């Protein structure tokens, strides 16, 4: 049974807590033991440790990583703390489940990538949109030749949370803006579908410059939206965007792969639907709405009946299981810190391209 | 902490187990203790006890309901076992979380309802489609006057799990040990939603059909005795009209519990295959007039306990976590759970009334 | 060239004018001669005859039907005038394109049906929702065996043009001079579609409601006599089941004629608000299993006459050009026009039987 | 009444013929006189003149354009003939309704633009997707401040009419004789819509591909010389960002001209495959918050001329009736026709500028 440390209890902290709690319920084997939860202040950590089922809560994150009963550390803190916490966890001999993006800079991710190799421990980064049954089904369909050769990718990730204060808005805590917060997710899906990125040309904007209800000066330090044209190492084209100010959208990570023999389209706001076009007889020709069910990777561990909608949080249960199987030497987790470094190079290259008005080659 | 016993480990058993496991994570308080898991054969129970995180497994459900470390019993076994297991649990002084429908007949349900009344323990029935944030938001919107007075309800629940005529016959397709067909599997869920939106059913007029009448049975065929599909017109106690259907042979549908409430000042529409969307129409200025797509997020009941970010789709299994919490709070004396065995008996009467109406070609009043 | 008379210039009158104008553009042959347009008052008739391309306008419908240069008469006037105008046109030896419903009563429709048989002239009724490429494709798909045998129909027709309670009372809301309500305006259309997919209706059980019972009337108010909404359970002659509804007070809906046919081997579903989409489910291998969205294009009946490329949305008004062509062909002695007054009389019996069932609380058998 | 000449009878020729027939039916006034139809061969012209309701057919387009009974000429021929036919019509003193794109090159379009300005006759180009009630309603909503200030545009135009590699070659797929590929066929439409919503384009950075490089040609094989798809990042004169694409090989799409304008106070979204729907988000109370589906009806520009009841779907062909009416009004001096040949030349510059950017790997400024 894997011993678990959890650092942070917010959006992702609670998501990881629920995932670790049910990974064996869904996939079998032994239930992970919830050992230590870290958060500030201490009374909050004690409270959440009690309700989450952790053996203790502490205000000292170092206390979580150094617990001998811990085998794996979930890190769900602001981006500015990822590098320090992940390097400490790896040095401590712990496997690491790190939230995206890796850190603030390419240099940070490079140091982390080197630390991971030196430690001989497993790493996985929290790119949970790669875990839906629909997404995994799409990957397999492409590999099987269902849409022929990919000839164009178009992807977006729109939300509007910033169009209504967060550490996400600072360079010391968040790093990049929309690119770092949402863009990296789109990259994780995009490269899994299309292969590695060879070239980007990008542009960006900040639409809301100051948080109007903060009272004191509250300068937004990073971008609200960005777009890029892509060339993949295959030579194929892509379109790419992200935004945290696109009003009306809440989790609109949407993508499509146009192939020579068909098209696949997906929208995370309806994460249980995968749209597949393949040529057919004229009288019955059109896109198929594939509703998520037990034929798709991972779904049958949660439900034997199709159409009982798989949830956002259940992607994290799948993610936990992939890390669990990697730790046992039964599969390879993706992306590890090496695969993740490439993703960081992409989003940071997009940022560079937007700043300079020049294409960036990889 | 609440001591939990779980009977069965299938579709609903595993769903209940996931719910009990995460209920305090989502909603606070103390994590329930997973004491005893019951299933057959013994090896299976031992294995699933280990992976589900229950202190022990047993092949003897009676031991499970009798354990002094157990306070509440989740009953997820087949319909023909509900009555026996629930009456035993209640007689052992345990609260009960019972899967739908209550049993095979109204008479069984009445008998269980009588047992529950004399028990002074809390009961809840597994009508999980009433727990989605979208459904709960819709109920609140109607109470707040968002659509004015309801003037018509239209609901359906289509699935195709029995559509293939080569699927083998079973005792579940007999009236005796299977009870109702589509009305029992799906109809009861639609009633649970419908009465929550519209109030009590006063009258039904129904029709029903067995579409695939004979199915393969070791070498030859055997007759299917209960209905593949049913439809009904409704009058509510308010006088308001309704349409109602269910089907287990409706090809292409997987979990299409879909409903609509039309009112004097607007319309609400929902489809469970897209459980994170609620469609609301209210009159607006001509230039911007039209239905709104309300995407599930923390403004809707229960959602914020699972995720702070709107549009991160709430799942089918998370409905069961909400249901666990409602029972948990009822056990603590901090709110009534719905539907209890009394509320559930009325639902049983409605579905069996529809079957009676369909057999007679006559309306049935309640 | 066919000589055309047109009576009325409103919603359908202008629709018919546009149809007759482009029917040969789309389908070939000789453009019909637009000879006489009748409307009132006379100034409107003269102005519209000029802009519609008619040789002359008149305020006297009887003059239009008797003109020796006329072969066919479009009748798009209010329901109370249908019987008289159709009988006069037929007596004058003209073919008739009559707007739905046939008349205000079954009695009137029976007289019209006898008159049409007595004349040796073609008749067609304006059930234009049967003319879409999507609908005609659906019929052909079922005729190819695409969904096996139909086992259930579910149809609705929702609109909200009377939902506003301050809309004034009129004689159209009385039984005597208005006939049916929502069943007469909308229900007849749903029946036309329904029987085209499922065959003849054997029995109905219906309910109905006047939701807005009183409306402004010259300073005070007056009572609405006919129904704002109705619903019915259908038993088809084939033995199969159906659900049916209509409403003129269903807020947010504008032309929601929506139907589905569930079959033994698939399902077809359609919504007129998206008239260029037809949803087809057929069983498929599990990896790719699901409904197909069929977007209207040249593979569907009639579409290629208007556009060679798919996805260029076919319009509501182009249904009428198709309807005109079906009549032209029937007059020429090629195709048959459906529904003629005999086919139409049956539709009238069904909708009036629904109204009777709702009033009496009893099923009505055909 | 306006006298009409029609050149060509294909996809657009028949569409124009249907539009001219019903323009007065929808909008009033005098029905145009359908005088001369030109098409080849002569038998076909005579046959279609009859069924389309034109007084006569000819195989000599030059004769049709100089007929003194003709006031306006619809030109629906292939792109390589537009320049010659439009210049001759204008020189004969006729108004012109020209199909898109203008011609093969920017130089051709500059020639046509000069000819129109010299003729003092009205011109309109067939950008019919700017005529839908939904699109026109969207422009009005933006002008009224319904979504605040635009902060982003994302538009696409996907179809699959060339996605099948077995579909035969044509001279359309050469540079010399067909011009641009998807940019010319579809991109121009997307630009017409885009600039109407966002204003003029200041900069493009683009890329393009030929996906099917060869096609069957009467027993042999021939190379496809123009692009099957293209994408571009845009900066508008406003400073606002844009994404743009087109494709003739995007499998499963038939007329997927789809766009959205994201603003400071809301979002508008549209897809031509459901041309009767306009999606509008404006901030609302959290309990009811979300995009509205606005179904096309008489509150939207032009719809009421075709139908008095909402939700009776307006069709593709009816866009062309609206286009005809705009040209009639312009000819009568009671309205502006957009885009005329001057407006059209800007559209040509954008699409050819995208083509240039894709070839050079460098951004192209227009300012
Ligand atoms: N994969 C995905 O879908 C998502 C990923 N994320 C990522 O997860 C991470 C966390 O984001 P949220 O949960 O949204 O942030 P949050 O603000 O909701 O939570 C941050 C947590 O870290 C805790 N914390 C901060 N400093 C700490 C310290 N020194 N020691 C211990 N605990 C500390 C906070 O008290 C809080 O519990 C970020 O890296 C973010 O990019 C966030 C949301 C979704
Ligand atoms: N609320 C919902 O959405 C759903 C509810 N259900 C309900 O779940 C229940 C189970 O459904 P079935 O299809 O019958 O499932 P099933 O045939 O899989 O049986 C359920 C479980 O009961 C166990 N079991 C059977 N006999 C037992 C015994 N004597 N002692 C202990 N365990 C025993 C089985 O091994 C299995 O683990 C039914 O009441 C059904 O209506 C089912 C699916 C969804
Ligand atoms: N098939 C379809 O989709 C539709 C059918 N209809 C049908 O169209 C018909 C007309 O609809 P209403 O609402 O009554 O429209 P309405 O009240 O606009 O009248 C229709 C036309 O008849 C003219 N008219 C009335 N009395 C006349 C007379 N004595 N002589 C000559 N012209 C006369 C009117 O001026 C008007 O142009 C009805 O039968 C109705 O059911 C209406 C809308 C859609
Ligand atoms: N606005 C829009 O949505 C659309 C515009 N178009 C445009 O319409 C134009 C034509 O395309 P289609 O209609 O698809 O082409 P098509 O090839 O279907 O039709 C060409 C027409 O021109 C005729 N023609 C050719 N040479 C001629 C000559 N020398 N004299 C007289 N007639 C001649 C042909 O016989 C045929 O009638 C192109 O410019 C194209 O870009 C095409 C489709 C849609
Ligand atoms: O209660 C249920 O019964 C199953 C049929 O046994 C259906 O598949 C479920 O979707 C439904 O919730
Ligand atoms: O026949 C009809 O009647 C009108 C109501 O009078 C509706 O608005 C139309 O949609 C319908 O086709
Ligand atoms: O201008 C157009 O070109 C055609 C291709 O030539 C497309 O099929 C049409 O949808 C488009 O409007």
């Amino acid at each position: 049974a894997l011993g678990v440390a959890l650092i942070g209890t917010g959006f992702m902290g609670k998501c990881h807590a629920m995932a670790w709690r049910n990974v064996a319920t869904a996939f079998g084997g032994l239930p992970p033991r919830l050992e230590v939860l870290a958060d500030m202040p201490a009374d909050k950590a004690h409270s959440l440790a009690s309700s989450f089922g952790f053996a203790r809560g502490t205000a000292d994150w170092r206390e979580a990583v150094s617990d001998p009963a811990v085998d794996v550390v979930s890190i769900t803190t602001p981006n500015g703390l990822h590098r320090e916490m992940a390097e400490a966890a790896l040095a401590a001999g712990k496997h690491v489940w790190l939230e995206k993006p890796m850190a603030l800079s390419v240099e940070d991710a490079q140091a982390m990538e080197a630390a991971a190799r030196a430690s001989d421990r497993r790493t996985i980064i929290g790119y949970n949109y790669t875990r839906s049954p629909a997404f995994r089904a799409a990957v397999d369909l492409i590999a099987e030749g269902a849409i022929g050769r990919p000839i164009h990718f178009r992807g977006m990730y729109d939300e509007d949370y910033m169009a209504d204060w967060s550490w996400r808005l600072t360079r010391k805590d968040g790093g990049l803006g929309a690119l770092g917060d949402l863009g990296c997710h789109l990259v994780s899906v995009m490269v899994s579908l299309m292969g590695p990125v060879a070239r980007v040309y990008a542009q960006a904007d900040t639409v809301i410059t100051d948080r109007p209800h903060q009272g004191g000066t509250a300068r937004v330090e990073n971008e609200d939206q960005a777009q890029a044209l892509i060339r993949f190492a295959s030579g194929t084209s892509g379109e790419f965007s992200c935004s945290r100010v696109a009003r009306g959208y809440r989790c609109r990570l949407a993508w499509e792969v146009q192939g020579t023999e068909g098209t696949l389209r997906f929208d995370q706001e309806r994460m249980n639907e995968l749209w597949l076009y393949q040529p057919g007889r004229p009288e019955i020709d059109g896109f198929r709405r594939i509703l998520t069910g037990p034929a798709q990777p991972g779904f049958a561990a949660f439900c034997p009946g199709g159409g009982h909608n798989f949830g956002f949080n259940e992607q994290k249960v799948v993610e936990a299981e992939m890390l669990r199987q990697a730790i046992a030497g039964r599969g390879k987790a993706w992306p590890d810190f090496t695969d993740g470094l490439t993703i960081e190079r992409v989003i940071h290259g997009m940022a560079t391209s937007a700043q300079t008005g020049q294409p960036v080659n990889f």
